[PDB]
């Protein structure tokens, strides 16, 4: 047709898009706190984590074997999306907070609180401190002394492939940091900690 | 114990708040596209620009219904679950109007209806249709013979027609039009949706 059919149609893409955020924002208040509901029965389950890990489907497939016995100190998981804080975040972006009991002489009792934001898009984050099991001295990137030796660049992909290297996972260095660090982490803000109810019944069910 | 318990009911109240969600996404969308479609009953030829615009529309009927899928001048889908809390928020309607072609096809409007039946499956009604007069021989209700090896062809031939999909059902396997289902889908999720974007997508090329 005309020009003028072109602009209306031109507002009205606009309008769609402010509607997809407000109902996101919709979503993401209604959610809070049933989630927050939720959580305070699942803090009264020993190994809800574990089991809730364990039955997902590919979670296993991101970290290293060993991981496991640090990953089966979590106690309690807890993702807050950031555009309840301001519409100056993606309503992508979100927190997720761990807290591991730790393991006597081995691994420290911890809370750790990494940020995911979306820039430019794609997930990006920055590193969060984390203490490294002593098991994993030898594969420390804070303390690998050998680093450029053959053996010193085996030894540090093995650390920077373990969930304590994807800690330190930004997404703004491709190729070079814990591998697929942003599906791991729309793995646990998609899926692991929506569903994780869903996951535990379903072991329930397996008897 | 009464833990599980507590976790069964915020299950409930998780899946009450997603079809509040939907719902209230439903009727924000529901002005916007009345608005959206008085401009698109301005732009001549919008839909058929937009249908041949489309990647995949094209791979679901044959290339003699090209012609009158031209005529359409007029799609309109409407969600279900704004008119009652017994439909699922993915059931819909999709209304056609058909130009039509002189003295080959009949200009007129069909609605056809897709609700889910048990996560479920779409399903729908066969819904009437005037069927060109070009497609006499593979129209299933004027063919005498759908026996022999001839007249299956001409039968399965009609039945794979965008008119065989007026006809879709989803409640009989191998025996309808191919993928009906993902056809509608196709419209109340890309097509109706997104064919403003497609419409300018054309004009570049």
């Amino acid at each position: 047709e005309h020009a003028k059919a072109f602009l209306g149609l031109a507002k009205c893409e606009e309008e769609v898009d402010a509607i997809e955020r407000e109902v996101e924002l919709y979503r993401l208040n209604k959610m809070k706190p049933v989630y927050e509901k939720r959580d305070a029965y699942i803090d009264e389950i020993a190994e809800f984590w574990k089991i809730v890990l364990s039955q997902h489907v590919s979670f296993a497939n991101y970290i290293r074997a060993s991981d496991f016995k640090y990953m089966d100190t979590i106690d309690k998981i807890k993702v807050e999306w950031l555009a309840l804080e301001s519409e100056m975040y993606d309503t992508r972006d979100f927190s997720i907070t761990f807290h591991f009991h730790g393991i006597e002489g081995d691994f420290k009792e911890q809370q750790v609180t990494k940020v995911f934001q979306i820039k430019k898009g794609i997930l990006t984050s920055e590193p969060v401190p984390i203490e490294w099991p002593q098991s994993y001295d030898s594969i420390n990137p804070d303390l690998m002394k050998d680093k450029r030796s053959p053996e010193g660049k085996k030894k540090y992909r093995q650390g920077m492939k373990t969930i304590f290297g994807w800690f330190r996972w930004t997404g703004l260095k491709p190729g070079k940091e814990f591998p697929h660090g942003d599906s791991l982490a729309s793995l646990f803000s998609e899926e692991i900690y929506p569903f994780c109810v869903k996951y535990y019944a379903e072991a329930q069910r397996d008897l």
